C-alpha cells in the first residue's frame, strides 16, 4: 500500500515540509564549490557551436519540424522562465525545474520532454560546467539565433535544482486543464500566475475553452502583468514567438497520446504522452491537440505571423484534434505552407484564439499595426523582453555571468550603484556600532529598522535585501508595516552620524547609510545579548551601497511587501490563508529552516520588535534583553490560552488559578506552542541549560538574514 | 487554500521523502554532540527521585486517578514502546515519536497528551541529560516501582526524534478505529503490527468490535507475536499492566470529546481530545477498575479475572466490557476521584480472551499459583518490552543496566585475544585476493553479511559474522552453496594465520568478510584506474549460536536486494518501493542509494551471477559505466515476454539486444528525481565522483552496527 501521510489525515497541518528543503541541499554535488566558479570554466561558445549543429540532426524517435528543431527548443525555453510570478518570484527558469513533477507533466509541456532529451548529449559532455538550467535557455537563444535573429544577450549562473519546489502553490484545482480561479476573464484570483492549472498562461483555445478572442486578452493581460509584462512586451513576445514553428494536433490528444512522464511506464524512462501510432511519425505527431504553422516560413525570423494576423480575416473552426482554432476566410493562405515533414504536401496557416486576441483587443491592436509599420521596433522590443523573460529570476546584474551578458543593466535587475568611496576598515565600524548605541535610538528601534531592510530579500528571484537601502526609498519608506512616520526618525538619525562619519574622515573614506542600518541592527543585538550576560560579536561586512530612484522601479516593489511579519509579529486584516501559514511561507523566502524560525522569533520576542510596539508575544518583564525567556513562559502550563474578544488575531494567556490576564499574543506566537513538530523545537530552546544556545541560534539566524543578498559572498 | 503535492497528483510516485529523512537531521542539535555523552552525565537517581514525586503531585489540568498518575505512566509508556513492528524493526520508543502526527493523534493515544504534558517540568530541568524517549519509559518504570513493585533493569541511550517516521506504513485504512486488513481473527495481513489502524494492538471490545473473547486471543496472539512476544510474554504484560488504573469511559467518547492534537485548535497548545462538558475521564469510552487496589502491585487482576464469572455489556461510554456476576465484588472498588463513591471491577473482551483461550488460560492459571514467577515473568517481559529497538548491549547506557545480557539483544562475545595491525591487515588483504576467490564473490559475501543491519532497531550488520550462522546461512538470497564456497576459503585463511601469530594475536572470521569486501572494491578501482584506501575497523567478533536467536533472524531476510538484484517472486508492492524502503533501513540518502547501485552493476556482483543491470563490458571494473549507458537514448527498452520484473534492452538503430535488467536497474532512469541524480554520475568528467562516492556508501554501510564507534 502506501506508507500515508499527516497532510492526508489532516488537510489542514502546517507544510514545514518547505522549509526543511532548506536544511540541506538534495542531490550529489558536494557543498564545497559554487556553480558560478564551474560556469566561468565552461567554453560558452563551444557549447553554442554544438547547439547550432544540433538544430538540424534530426534524430528518428522524435523527427524535426521542417528539418530544424529550432521552434521546438523555443518554447521549451519559453515554457522553463514562463511559471514565474511576481507575487512571491517563484516559478521561472533559474533552477530548471521543468524537469520535475508536477511541472515536468502539465499539459502544457506535453512533449517537452523530448526536447529536453535532445539536449542530453550536450549535457553530458560540459557535465557541470553548464546546468540544465542555464542549458535550456541556452537553447533557445541558438534556435533563435540560428533561425536570423541576434539576441540583446544571454547569462549563465542558473544552479540546477535536484526536486521541485515545495513552497509554490501553482491553484486550487483538483485537476489539470480545469479552472476554479476565475468567474468572469481579468479577475483571476489573486498569486497565482495562469487561469488554468496546469497552464502556463492562458487557454490557447480561449477562457473556459470558448473561442472567445475579447475574453481571451482579458487573461493575456492580467497573466502577463503577473509575470512582470506589460502590454508591448506582452505582444512582442508572442508575435515573435509565434513568427516560429507551429502546433501540433493531428488527432485527439484525450485518446492518442499516453500517460504523462510521472504516470508513465517505467521503461519510457522518463517520457510521457506516447503516441499511439509511434512518436516516430512526425505526420501523427500530436502535443496541445492544436494544429497547423502560423506562418509560410517556420524556420526564419520575418514578419510572416504579424503579417498574416493582420492583413488577413480570420474565422473559428474544430480542428484535425477537436480543438478551437482559426482558419483564414480567404484562399490566398490555402497550402501555402509546406508540410512539416512530408515533402509532397502543404498546409493552411492558423491562429490560436489567443493570436486572434492581439488583433481583436484595441491596445494589442495599436501595438500590432505599430510593429508591422515598424520591422525594426518590433525586433527591439522581442529582444529585450525575451532577455527580460528569459532572466528575470536572475537577481542583481552581479550574478549575471559569462561573456555575452550586456554592457547595459536594465532595471528589471535592481541595479546597484558603484562604491565612490574607500571602505570602513575594522577599527571605523567599532567606532560607528559605539556612536549608533550612543544615540536616542534604543535597540527595539534599531533591530526593527534593520529588519524592515534585509526582510524583503526572497531567495527565488534573488530580489530584495539590505543592500540599496531600498528601505529609505519609494515604496518602502510607505509600506504601513515600516512605520513610516517612526521610520523616518530613524533614519533621520542614522543620516546624522553618516553625515558626521563621513564630514570627519580625510582620506576618503565614506560609509553607506545602507551598512550604518545593518551595523545598527547588528550592535543593538549585541547589546541585548550583552544585557543578558553574553558576549557575542556578530561578523559585519561592509561594501553595501545606497541605490537611488533612478535604480528602483517602484511599482515592482510592491511585490515584496509582506503581509505578514513574524519579527514584528505584524497580520494585515486581508490575509485569507492563517496568519502561521503565511508565516512559514515568507520564512522559506528567507532561506529559514524550522530551528532557525523558531530561535528568531522566539529570541526576538525577548528583545521586543513589534509593530506599533505591542507586547504581543513579549513574554519576558526584561525586554531588550536577549532570553529564552519566550519559550519558558510559552511552555509554562500554569497558563491558559482563548482567543481575545472580539479581536481577530489576538489571544489572551490567563493564569489558571485566577483567572489573571498574564500575556497577549498572537497565532504567529502560539504556533511555537501548537504544532507537533515546532513543539518540540521550543521544548529544547525553553530547557534550563539552552538560553545560551538560543543566543547563539538566534545570532547566527540573524546574520544570516542581513547578509541574504550579499552575493559577493556567493 | 494550500499547495497540492505530487503525492496528490500521482498515489503511486515513489516516496523518495523517506530517504530525505536520512540526508538532514531536522531539529536544532548540534550535529556533533551525542546523545549517548550527555545521558553520561546525568544524575539518573535525581531524575527517579523528581518523578517519584510526580506520581503523587496532581495538576488541576489533570486530576491524578486515586491521587496517583503511576497507571497513567505505565499505559503512556507501553504505548510508547507498543507500536513496535519486527518485520522492520520500525514503531517502538527508541525515538519518541509518540510525540508526533500521526501516532500522537491516534484513538488509542487519547489523553496521553496529558501525560507527557505532566512530564515536561522534568524535562525542562534535566534538558539535554535525558530525551524524551528516555524519560518516558523511565517515568513508567518509577511508576511501577513506587507501586510496589521492584523492575528489572533500565537502560538510557534513546535519541530523541525531532519528526515522524515517514517510512512507516501503518496500514491501509482511510479512517482511524476501521480495519481493512483481516477477515478472519489471527490472520492479518503480512507488515502490520496491529489488527486495526490506530490502535496499538487490537481493539479492546474485541475483533470487529464483537465482544468475542476466543477470537479476540487469536488477534492478540499474532498481534503480540509480530511485536516479538510469545504467549506468556503477551500474558505477562496484559496482566502486569492491568494489575493498574482504570479504563476511562463516563460517556461517549465520539460526542463528549474534542478534536484530537493534530485537529485542535492553536489555543489548546498540543493537546485534545478536549471534554466538551468524581472522574468524568473520558479515554476509551470503557470504564472502570480491574482492581480493588488500582495503585498497588498485587494478585488482584489475576484473581478477579479467574476466581470468578463474567459476563459483557455496555457500560456507560457505550463500550463493550464486563462485568462480574457476583454481588461480592460490587463496589469493592473506590472511585478514582468521588472519596464517597465505589465502583465494581470490570474487564476488557481482551482480558477475558487470556481466561477463555485455551493456551492463555494454562499460562493465567501457572501465574496465580506462583505470583513470584508471575511478577519476574512480568518484569522480564516489561524491560524486554521497553528495550527491544535499542541494539545490542554497547548501547544499553546507565547505573540500571542489567549485569545479564539478553538473547533478544543479539548479544557478542569479548575478544579474548590482540586485535591485528596495519601490517596484519595487509598482509591478509594479498592473502585475500591472492586466494581463488573472485571481487564479486567478496563483494557479494560481504554485502550479505552487512546488509542486514537496519537503523530502526539497530540489529543486524556484520559484526558477529551471524551471517555464518542458521537462519542466513540458508536464505535463498545469500546462495548457500555459494556462500560455503567462500567461508571456506576465508576459515582457511583465518586458521592459517592465528596459528602463525605467537603475540596472541587472531583474527575473526566477521573482519576477514568485510576485509574481503573492501579489498575487492579498492581493486575494482584499481582495474578502472583510480587509487583508493578504505578505510578499515579491525574488532568484530564471531557471534556463536549461543548469542543468535534465530526465528527471530528471520524478520531481517531481504524480499528485494538492490545491490544484488534479487528480487523475490511474492513481492506485492512495485519492486523499486522495497528497494526505497530497504535503503532507508541502511540510512542511506536517494544520491548514496544511487551511487550504490549504479556503481555496484560496473562491479558485478548479482545473486545467481545474471547480468540484470550489469550495462558494461568490462565487469569487476568500477565505473561510470552503469549510467552512461542507461542514459544512452541510442537504446530503447521494453518489458521482457513472460517476465514479471525483467525488462530488454534494445539498441534503437541496428535492432541489437544490448541488456538485460529490472525495475531496480531501470527506476534510476525514469523517476524525475533520481534520473537527476544518475545524469549527474553519467557525465563526462563524473566517473572520479562517482567511484569516491561509491566506496564512501560502501564503507558506510560496512561499519553500520559498529556502535563502539558510535
Ligand atoms: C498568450 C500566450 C501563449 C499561448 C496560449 C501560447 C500557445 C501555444 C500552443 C498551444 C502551442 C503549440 C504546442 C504544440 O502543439 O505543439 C504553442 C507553441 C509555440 N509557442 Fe506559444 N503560446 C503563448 C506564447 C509564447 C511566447 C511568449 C513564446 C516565445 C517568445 C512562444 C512560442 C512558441 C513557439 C516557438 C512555438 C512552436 C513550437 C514548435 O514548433 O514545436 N509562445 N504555443
Ligand atoms: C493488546 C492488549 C491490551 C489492550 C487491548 C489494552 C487496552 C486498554 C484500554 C482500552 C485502556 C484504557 C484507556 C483509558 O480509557 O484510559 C488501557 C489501560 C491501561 N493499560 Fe492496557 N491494554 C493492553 C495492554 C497493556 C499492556 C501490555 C500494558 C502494560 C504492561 C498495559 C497497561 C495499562 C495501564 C496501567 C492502564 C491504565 C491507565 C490508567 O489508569 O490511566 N496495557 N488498556
Amino acid at each position: 500500500k502506501r506508507p500515508k501521510s499527516n497532510q492526508d489525515w489532516w488537510p489542514s497541518k502546517l507544510n514545514l515540509e518547505i522549509l526543511d528543503q532548506n536544511a540541506r541541499d538534495v542531490g550529489p554535488v558536494e557543498d564545497d564549490f559554487d556553480y558560478a566558479e564551474e560556469f566561468q570554466k565552461l567554453d560558452l561558445e563551444a557549447v553554442k557551436s554544438d547547439l547550432e549543429e544540433l538544430m538540424t540532426s534530426s534524430q528518428d524517435w522524435w523527427p524535426a519540424d521542417y528539418g530544424h528543431y529550432g521552434p521546438l527548443f523555443i518554447r521549451m525555453a519559453w515554457h522553463s522562465a514562463g511559471t514565474y510570478r511576481t507575487a512571491d518570484g517563484r516559478g521561472g527558469a533559474a533552477g530548471g525545474r521543468q524537469r520535475f513533477a508536477p511541472i515536468n507533466s502539465w499539459p502544457d509541456n506535453a512533449n517537452l520532454d523530448k526536447a529536453r532529451r535532445l539536449l542530453l548529449p550536450i549535457k553530458q559532455k560540459y557535465g557541470q560546467k553548464i546546468s540544465w538550467a542555464d542549458l535550456m535557455i541556452l537553447a533557445g537563444n541558438v534556435a533563435i539565433e540560428s533561425m536570423g535573429f541576434k539576441t540583446f544577450g544571454y547569462a549563465g549562473g542558473r544552479e540546477d535544482a535536484f526536486e521541485e519546489d515545495k513552497a509554490v502553490n501553482w491553484g486550487p484545482e483538483d485537476e489539470f486543464e480545469t479552472q476554479e480561479r476565475f468567474d468572469e476573464p481579468g479577475e483571476i484570483q489573486e498569486g497565482l500566475g495562469a487561469s488554468v492549472m496546469g497552464l502556463i498562461y492562458v487557454n490557447p483555445e480561449g477562457p473556459d475553452g470558448n473561442p472567445d478572442p475579447e475574453a481571451s486578452a482579458k487573461n493575456i493581460r492580467q497573466t502577463f502583468d503577473r509575470m512582470a509584462m506589460n502590454d508591448k512586451e506582452t505582444a512582442a513576445l508572442i508575435a515573435g514567438g509565434h513568427t516560429f514553428g507551429k502546433v501540433h494536433g493531428a488527432d485527439d490528444p484525450e485518446e492518442n497520446l499516453g500517460p504523462e512522464p510521472e504516470a508513465a511506464p517505467i521503461e519510457q524512462q522518463g517520457l510521457g504522452w506516447q503516441n499511439k501510432n509511434g512518436n516516430s511519425k512526425g505526420g501523427e505527431m500530436i502535443t496541445s491537440g492544436i494544429e497547423g504553422p502560423w506562418t509560410q516560413s517556420p524556420t526564419e525570423w520575418d514578419m510572416g505571423y504579424i503579417n498574416n494576423l493582420l492583413d488577413y480575416e480570420w474565422e473559428p473552426e474544430k480542428g484535425p484534434g477537436g480543438a478551437w482554432q482559426w482558419a483564414p476566410k480567404s484562399e490566398e493562405l490555402k497550402n501555402s505552407v509546406p508540410d512539416a515533414h512530408d515533402p509532397d504536401e502543404k498546409q493552411t496557416p492558423m491562429m490560436l484564439t489567443t493570436d486572434i486576441a492581439l488583433k481583436r483587443d484595441p491596445d494589442y491592436r495599436e501595438v500590432m499595426e505599430t510593429f508591422q509599420e515598424n520591422p525594426m521596433e518590433f525586433g527591439m522590443n522581442f529582444a529585450k523582453a525575451w532577455y527580460k523573460l528569459t532572466h528575470l529570476d536572475m537577481g542583481p546584474p552581479e550574478r549575471f555571468l559569462g561573456p555575452e551578458v550586456p554592457d547595459e543593466e536594465m532595471i528589471w535587475q535592481d541595479p546597484l550603484p558603484d562604491a565612490d568611496y574607500d571602505l570602513i576598515g575594522d577599527e571605523e565600524i567599532a567606532e560607528l556600532k559605539e556612536e549608533i548605541l550612543d544615540s536616542d535610538l534604543s535597540v527595539s528601534q534599531l533591530v526593527k529598522t534593520a529588519w524592515a531592510s534585509a526582510s524583503t530579500y526572497r531567495d527565488s528571484d534573488k530580489r530584495g535585501g539590505a543592500n540599496g537601502a531600498r528601505l529609505r526609498l519609494e515604496p518602502q519608506k510607505n509600506w504601513e508595516v515600516n512605520e513610516p512616520e517612526q521610520l523616518e526618525t530613524v533614519l533621520g538619525t542614522l543620516e546624522n552620524i553618516q553625515t558626521e562619519f563621513n564630514d570627519s574622515r580625510s582620506d576618503g573614506t565614506q560609509v553607506s547609510l545602507a551598512d550604518l542600518i545593518v551595523l545598527g541592527g547588528n550592535a543593538a543585538v549585541e547589546q541585548a545579548a550583552a544585557n543578558a550576560g553574553y558576549d557575542v560579536e556578530i561578523p559585519f561586512e561592509p561594501g553595501r551601497v545606497d541605490a537611488g530612484p533612478e535604480h528602483t522601479d517602484a511599482p515592482s516593489f510592491d511585490a515584496l511587501k509582506p503581509k505578514v511579519d513574524g519579527v514584528r509579529n505584524y497580520i494585515q486584516d486581508d490575509i485569507t490563508r492563517p496568519a502561521e501559514e503565511v508565516l512559514v511561507d515568507n520564512a522559506d523566502l528567507l532561506n529559514l529552516t524550522a530551528s532557525e524560525l523558531t530561535a528568531l522569533i522566539g529570541g526576538m520576542r525577548s528583545i521586543g520588535a513589534n509593530y506599533q510596539d505591542t507586547d504581543l508575544g513579549v513574554f519576558t518583564d526584561e525586554p531588550e534583553t536577549l532570553t529564552n525567556d519566550f519559550f519558558v513562559n510559552l511552555l509554562d502550563m500554569g497558563t491558559e490560552w482563548e482567543p481575545a474578544a472580539d479581536s481577530e488575531h489576538r489571544y489572551k494567556g490567563l493564569d489558571r488559578d485566577t483567572g489573571e490576564v498574564k500575556w497577549e499574543a498572537t497565532r504567529i506566537d502560539l504556533i511555537f506552542g501548537s504544532n507537533d513538530r515546532l513543539r518540540a523545537i521550543s521544548e529544547v530552546y525553553g530547557s534550563a541549560d539552552a538560553e545560551k544556545k538560543l543566543v547563539h541560534d538566534f545570532v547566527d539566524t540573524w546574520s544570516k538574514v542581513m547578509k541574504l543578498d550579499r552575493f559577493d559572498l556567493e
